[PDB]
């Protein structure tokens, strides 16, 4: 009753490289996975994710409650009314199973022109006690920079596919200034698991959590191997399998703007299942003031007519409209 989605593998390493020729041929299949689902996994990228998911557990499974109030966002901590972003998201006994720790750019410190603006969506990351968690932070700060470097590759690949020299995006994707993050889901196994923790779609698929369009200009998703994904069609929802040596990658609305949604921004949920897994998400963010002209690939001249939209107000808005339409996480 349920299809497969069509998610081909894409061997990124030629962007990398300075073949252009290979780099052209990476692009076309970009381009072919973005106009059809709007999914791909992209293999060979050299990312350690082994170390990844190890380090990644240990962590899930040796923060207590203590520390976890210490390191919670404002949402359930009104004392750390700074704290919108990074920190940690508690589950709720009997009634949400996931909890998730989320960072943002370790460039963001103090001492940052952005945080001693108290610009929006900018904040410093909380980190727990080292002798607690020894290890843990360098860890997730060599990480960051590890998929921030395999996310470059690929922008430079989706600029490729639409036309454009390869710098395209990425020249607004900046260590000083990028607002992307990297969250760490725990999605837990629970006897009995809370069916307060369930949804039930309008076809009575048991969801986790609901369609959606991702907040970002692209996703670079690491999971476990646990199939859970499932991608709208005209046709209807089709799963996407799981692969655990692969990075899942996806278009958010961001792309769908600026290409006039020549690449659209694929709708997912998340099915339940209740199974250990980790879900490991990095969100591929521009600059505060980071501003691409809409263009439309399907006219000769490109023109679109679309309004330029800063991608801080774009981030702003849009993490709230997720929180406000899909919940708390
Ligand atoms: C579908 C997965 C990516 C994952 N879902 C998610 O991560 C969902 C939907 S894309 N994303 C969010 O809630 C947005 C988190 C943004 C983050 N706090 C930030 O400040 O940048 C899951 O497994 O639930
Ligand atoms: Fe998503």
């Amino acid at each position: 009753s349920v299809s497969k989605a069509n998610v081909p593998k894409i061997d990124v390493s030629p962007l990398f490289g300075d073949d252009q020729a290979a780099k052209m041929r990476v692009a076309q299949q970009i381009d072919a996975a973005s106009r059809d689902t709007g999914f791909f996994y992209a293999v060979n990228h050299g990312i350690n994710v082994q170390r990844l998911s190890q380090k990644t557990k240990e962590f899930h499974m040796s923060i207590t409650p203590e520390e976890k109030w210490d390191l919670a966002i404002r949402a359930y901590n009104k004392e750390h009314q700074d704290q919108v972003r990074a920190g940690y998201y508690l589950s709720i006994p009997g009634k949400k199973a996931v909890e998730s720790f989320c960072y943002l750019n370790p460039n963001f410190t103090p001492d940052h022109p952005r945080i001693q603006a108290k610009t929006p969506t900018h904040e410093v990351n909380v980190w727990p006690d080292e002798t607690k968690h020894p290890g843990f932070q360098d860890f997730a700060e060599q990480y960051y920079w590890d998929v921030f470097g395999l996310s470059s590759a690929l922008l430079k690949g989706y600029a490729l596919a639409l036309g454009k020299e390869e710098n395209f995006f990425a020249r607004h994707f900046k260590p000083d200034d990028t607002l992307a993050s990297v969250v760490l889901i725990r999605y837990p196994y629970l006897d009995p698991y809370p069916e307060a923790a369930i949804k039930t779609a309008a076809d009575g698929t048991k969801l986790s959590f609901e369609w959606h369009e991702d907040v970002s200009l692209i996703t670079v998703l690491y999971q476990s191997n646990v199939q859970n994904l499932q991608v709208e069609t005209a046709a209807g929802y089709q799963d996407i399998e799981a692969d655990d040596t692969g990075y899942l990658i996806n278009c958010g609305s961001y792309m769908a703007h600026l290409t006039n949604n020549y690449y659209k921004a694929p709708i997912h949920r998340v099915k339940w299942v209740n199974a250990e897994r980790q879900s490991l998400p990095f969100f591929v963010n521009l600059g505060y003031d980071s501003v691409i002209d809409p263009f439309d690939p399907r006219e000769p001249n490109g023109k679109s007519d679309r309004e330029p939209l800063s991608y801080g107000d774009y981030l702003q808005n849009g993490l709230v409209s997720l929180i406000n339409k899909n919940g708390q996480t």
